Formats: structure tokens, C-alpha cells, sequence
């Protein structure tokens, strides 16, 4: 019952991008009479670009009032602004304990994957300086279903050519945790316990993501699954 892989989400596990997306979406949203707050945005978190835009427009009952071309234009302006913000990310922005985890996973001959809904995930990993640590990066551009649908996590399992039942999925949002469990994987949640209650394991912060602790908990889950 050995682990075949650790599949990570990007935002809130490898590094923090949620605030940058929010700053970028907030600017475009104001231009259509919609002012999103860090509470509403918490439902745009880990969501793909065009879906995220539709939810923002929805919030103002104008999701169906724009043509997709016009939505394409709006998305572009937002993307350019988001890309400008993340281009200042460095290795110092890697969440605490992640590098050490990435190393230990690799020393235990276990694959590593990233299942992020962002087509900017590659750009971010290169700025962090750890793109070489990832065996497979799911292409959000080919994913047709956002979390909590398990597609993005199944894509990394397919990509790495491993059994999802032997995979560990790490995430900080409830939608992602639902996607991980729906992919029949061991789910590890990072953050608030109440919001991440459906996770198989919940830790407080990325510093709590220790390899031996994750493995001991994984073995427990497998025996009881
Ligand atoms: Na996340
Ligand atoms: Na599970």
C-alpha cells in the first residue's frame, strides 16, 4: 500500500496567489459596477479564468449580458494585470515546509504533480524556482470542469500514470478537498478545520506537512478506507 504520488494545488499550498488574483479581478470588476470583497472572492479561489469571470458577472446579474468575445477581452486585461503582479514572486515566497516536503517525497521515490486551475501555474513555479521538482503539471487549458469536479486531479494521475487510490492530494480550499476525495485520493487540507472538515487529514499550516506524519496518517486511512 505504498504511495505513488503527492499531487499539490498551487495557491495556498506551494505559494500564495489568491490575493494577487483578487487584486486583478477587483480592478476589472469595478469597471462593470461590481465590487467583490475578500469574502465573495473566497468562491473564485482555485477557479479557472473564464469561469471566475462568469461568477463575478453572476454576482451582478450580468453573466449572460456580455458576449464571450467581450468576456475574452475582459479576461485578457485581467490576465495581463495578474501576470504583472506574479512576475515579482521569488523563492522566498515558497510556503514554509514545502521545499523540505518536496525533497523528502522525491527521496522516497514518489512522484510529484501539480493540479492547479491556473494556466499561469508554470510561470509561477519558475519564479519560485521549483518547476524541476514536478514530474507532471496538469494543463488547466485542457480541463473542462472546475473543482469540486475531480478532473484537474485525475489529470495529474493520468499524467504521472499512477493509481489515484495511491495518491495524496494537498489543498487549502473546500472545493479542492471535494475534488481530491471525488478522485478517490487521500485528501490533505491546510488551514481552518471547520472549512476543511471533509479532508481525510487536516493540518494547521504548511509547516505541519511533514513526510513521516503524512505517511503514518496515509497508512491509517488505507487500512480503514
Ligand atoms: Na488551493
Ligand atoms: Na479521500
Amino acid at each position: 500500500a505504498m504511495i505513488e504520488a503527492f499531487i499539490f494545488d498551487l495557491d495556498g499550498v506551494i505559494t500564495d496567489t489568491a490575493y494577487y488574483h483578487y487584486m486583478a479581478w477587483r480592478k476589472l470588476a469595478h469597471k462593470v459596477g461590481i465590487d467583490i470583497d475578500t469574502k465573495f472572492n473566497e468562491s473564485l479561489k482555485g477557479i479557472s479564468r473564464m469561469e471566475s469571470l462568469d461568477r463575478i458577472l453572476e454576482f451582478g446579474n450580468k453573466k449572460y449580458s456580455f458576449s464571450e468575445e467581450e468576456k475574452v477581452r475582459m479576461a485578457e486585461e485581467k490576465n495581463n494585470y495578474y501576470v504583472s503582479l506574479i512576475d515579482e514572486i521569488t523563492s522566498n515566497d515558497i510556503l514554509p515546509g514545502i521545499e523540505s516536503l518536496l525533497i523528502d517525497v522525491k527521496s522516497n521515490n514518489i512522484k510529484i504533480g501539480l493540479s492547479s486551475a491556473s494556466k499561469n501555474a508554470i510561470n509561477v513555479l519558475n519564479h519560485l524556482g521549483i518547476s524541476d521538482k514536478f514530474d507532471f503539471i496538469a494543463d488547466a487549458g485542457k480541463c473542462k470542469n472546475n473543482k469540486p469536479h475531480p478532473e484537474i486531479f485525475l489529470m495529474s494521475a493520468k499524467g504521472l500514470n499512477v493509481n489515484p487510490q495511491n495518491c495524496i492530494g494537498i489543498e487549502d480550499a473546500s472545493a479542492g478537498i471535494d475534488a481530491i476525495n471525488s478522485a478517490n485520493m487521500f485528501s490533505v487540507g491546510v488551514g481552518n478545520y471547520e472549512n476543511l472538515k471533509k479532508a481525510n487529514l487536516v493540518v494547521d499550516s504548511t509547516n505541519q506537512l511533514k513526510f513521516e506524519y503524512i505517511q503514518e496518517k496515509y497508512n491509517e486511512y488505507i487500512v480503514r478506507r
